[PDB]
């Protein structure tokens, strides 16, 4: 095989998978995640995260730069969103809120600090226990991008030399952070129904065409369990113009997510585990 370098195993005792893998900080005792990611874009993702302080957003405890990368990251004992969605499995429509709540929480405040996350998928969603109230953490800032760009530098000057690709252009910049909303979109029909909007299975016309139509496949007997409202979301999330398309904030004053009960329920995970952290303050 291998081995883990002396850096590491100096600070953490390894243990079994879920590359990540389960280690002890042998300073606390405590579990952590430790991701290994096979050998520099690395370094800006590293750089991301440190400067991220959300609740729905993963922490970097730790990072090893050896043979191969090594991120230390709080490890979520709920695995993966994928775990709970795949082979046609679905969540009940009030954990769908809960979940997508934070997940548009999480993506507003990305969005607010110029980041694109641009690989939102199940797989990317981690779930702070296995509860099914519990906290959720965005994670796999590989693919993310920062949001003066060199079009506002172009437009400083005269155009007389300028292309018309270019001034075409103007009418859809600024319009990147679009692409998360589309995934959160697909992630939430998903959640709902238990199936995905866009696939290859039983059906004529190519994964291409049906996206850029934005014609999913609505399923009448699967979605008569579901409410209107967060169909209505859905639809206003996977809508193909950039531009027309929800944002988080569109998202976040939709009627599906204007319930108190739901809302109560988070800040409560919050303050649950905040309790163990929280210095006396002043009165
Ligand atoms: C930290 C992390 N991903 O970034 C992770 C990965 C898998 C898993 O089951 C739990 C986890 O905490």
């Amino acid at each position: 095989m291998s081995v883990y370098p002396k850096a590491l195993r100096d600070e953490y005792i390894m243990s079994k998978t879920l590359e990540v893998k389960l280690a002890f900080e042998r300073k606390t005792c405590k579990k952590v995640a430790i991701k290994i990611i096979s050998k520099l874009n690395v370094e800006t993702e590293i750089e991301i995260l440190k400067k991220l302080n959300h609740p729905c957003i993963i922490k970097i405890k730790n990072f090893f730069d050896a043979e191969d990368y090594y991120i230390v990251l709080e490890l979520m004992e709920g695995g993966e969103l994928f775990d709970k969605v795949v082979g046609n499995k679905r969540l009940k429509e009030a954990t769908c809120k809960l979940y997508f709540y934070q997940m548009l929480l999480a993506v507003q405040y990305l969005h607010e600090n110029g980041i694109i996350h641009r690989d939102l998928k199940p797989e990317n969603v981690l779930l702070s226990s296995q509860e099914e109230d519990c906290l959720i953490k965005i994670t796999d800032f590989g693919h993310s991008k920062i949001l003066e760009t060199s079009l506002m530098r172009t437009l400083c000057g005269t155009p007389t030399y300028l292309a018309p690709e270019v001034l075409v252009s103007v009418g859809t910049a600024g319009y990147n952070r679009a692409v998360d909303c589309w995934s959160l979109g697909v992630i939430l029909f998903i959640c709902l129904s238990g199936y995905p909007p866009f696939s290859e299975h039983r059906t004529q016309v190519s994964l291409k065409d049906q996206i850029t139509s934005g014609k999913y496949n609505f399923i009448p007997e699967v979605w008569a369990e579901v409410s209107e409202k967060a169909l209505d979301l859905v639809k206003k999330l996977l809508v193909v113009d950039p531009k027309a398309r929800f944002t988080t904030e569109e998202a976040l004053r939709h009627p599906w997510l204007q319930d108190e009960d739901m809302k109560r329920k988070f800040q409560d995970l919050l303050s649950e585990e905040n309790e163990s952290t929280a210095l006396p303050q002043v009165l």
